[PDB]
């Protein structure tokens, strides 16, 4: 089946395009490391599909946590990235929630309604 990764960006932070790109990259690398360490097979299946990544929007932090819980309840991998205002991942505000890599059908149940970034 199809496998993918969704990157959810927090809209109320009003991050610029470059910052979003960086935060999404942090989430993708984090998720890759996680999935590699927990389900090598699903990782391979995601790579076979061309390791697709799609960026969507969430209005605020409350939404990110709700998505996190839902994804967890479906057995999906989750990656939460915090930024402090620099180039490094560090305690601060939650910027992006990475969901997956995981089965596309499950992922869509969690984020399918979110608007594309």
């Amino acid at each position: 089946g199809e496998y993918k990764m969704i990157l959810v960006v927090r809209n109320d932070l009003k991050m610029g395009k470059g910052k979003v790109a960086a935060q999404c990259s942090h989430a993708a690398v984090s998720a890759y490391k996680q999935i590699q360490r927990r389900n090598p097979e699903m990782l391979k299946q995601w790579e076979y599909c061309g390791q697709p990544k799609v960026v969507v929007k969430a209005p605020d932090e409350e939404t990110l946590i709700a998505l996190l819980a839902h994804a967890k309840m479906l057995g999906l991998t989750v990656s939460l990235i915090q930024d402090a205002g620099r180039t490094q991942i560090a305690p601060g505000s939650q910027t992006v929630l990475g969901i997956g890599p995981g089965p596309a059908d499950l992922i869509d149940k969690v984020t399918g309604h979110l608007k594309l970034y």
